[PDB]
């Protein structure tokens, strides 16, 4: 992790869903492709990259390993478990303690049989509404993992829900917020569930930018102005989520470099100022990956 450089906070480089969805467009595998768009990102000054694929979400280390080889570009890789409806039946089987000393290793040893390792709990994530039984035992095992290796934790919701009731349980399990980030809080109109998490000590991620089709980037921006006036902005990361081969620009896809190509103009001709944009892409994830 290079802390001089601007950092997308969410993003996938290998993720494999495609079995899950029955979808080859969530088979994220195209190497030359991801390798040009990496370079793309650093001409820009982005220098790393916090990849949220965990081992049954289809990581693949040695993908991640040969990217940061050809590029240069810092790759932070994650452990854990996904969502209800994506968790191997052995998430049911093992024990607490169990999936939690699986994550401590992957962070200690080593991933995927390679010489990397997990620098972050991510993206763990709960149902859209409720948390379920096995998305809890996966936070109690996640904060576990967290207090024995001080590695910080980034969530999934789902439609934008359940972010305080994540907070709320992985604090009530011994994680300092200031640990934590929400992702996912910009696909709704969600500024006061945004507030009060903030309230709590979290960092929040807007990190949909350009997925249009759930949520305006229009509507995100404004719910950034509510948040830059009220002093906020150093609990906000951004990031593009990149997860479909249409994502790419080599698919006719708008690609990683959008937030900074189009996004982040888009943001300062609306009134932020070039320190506002270094206190998300720069100074904020410094302060919270490291
Ligand atoms: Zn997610
Ligand atoms: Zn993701």
């Amino acid at each position: 992790f290079d802390p001089t450089g601007y950092t997308l906070a969410h993003e996938h480089l290998h993720i494999d869903l495609s079995g899950f969805k029955n979808n080859v467009d969530c088979r994220l595998d195209q190497y030359a492709f991801i390798c040009q768009e990496m370079n793309d990102l650093m001409t820009r000054g982005v220098r790393n990259v916090i990849e949220m694929t965990n081992r049954y979400m289809g990581r693949n280390a040695q993908f991640m390993l040969d990217v940061m080889r050809e590029t240069g570009i810092n790759v932070v890789a994650c452990t854990g478990y996904y969502q209800d409806a994506f968790f191997p039946e052995h998430v049911a089987t093992r024990s607490v303690q169990e999936l939690a000393q699986e994550m401590v290793d992957e962070i200690e040893q080593g991933i995927d049989g390679t010489e990397l390792k997990a620098g972050i709990i991510a993206e763990i994530g709960t149902s859209e509404g409720k948390i379920t039984p096995l998305e809890e035992k996966v936070f109690i095992a996640a904060a576990l993992a967290h207090n024995q290796t001080g590695r910080p934790i980034s969530t999934h919701t789902s439609f934008s829900t359940m972010g305080l009731e994540q907070l709320a349980l992985l604090q009530a399990h011994g994680v300092d917020l200031s640990r934590v980030t929400v992702g996912h809080c910009d696909l709704k109109d969600n500024l006061d569930n945004i507030l009060k998490m903030i309230d709590l000590g979290a960092y929040v991620q807007f990190d949909t930018i350009g997925k249009n089709s759930y949520y305006p980037d229009e509507k995100r921006i404004a719910m950034l102005h509510a948040l830059r006036d009220r002093g906020l902005l150093n609990r906000v990361m951004l990031s593009m989520d990149i997860t479909r081969r249409s994502h790419l620009k080599a698919n006719g896809g708008y690609g990683y470099d959008y937030l900074l190509t189009t996004f982040i103009p888009q943001l300062r001709q609306s009134g932020f100022s070039q320190a506002d944009v270094d206190v998300m892409l720069r100074e904020n994830p410094s302060q919270f990956f490291q």
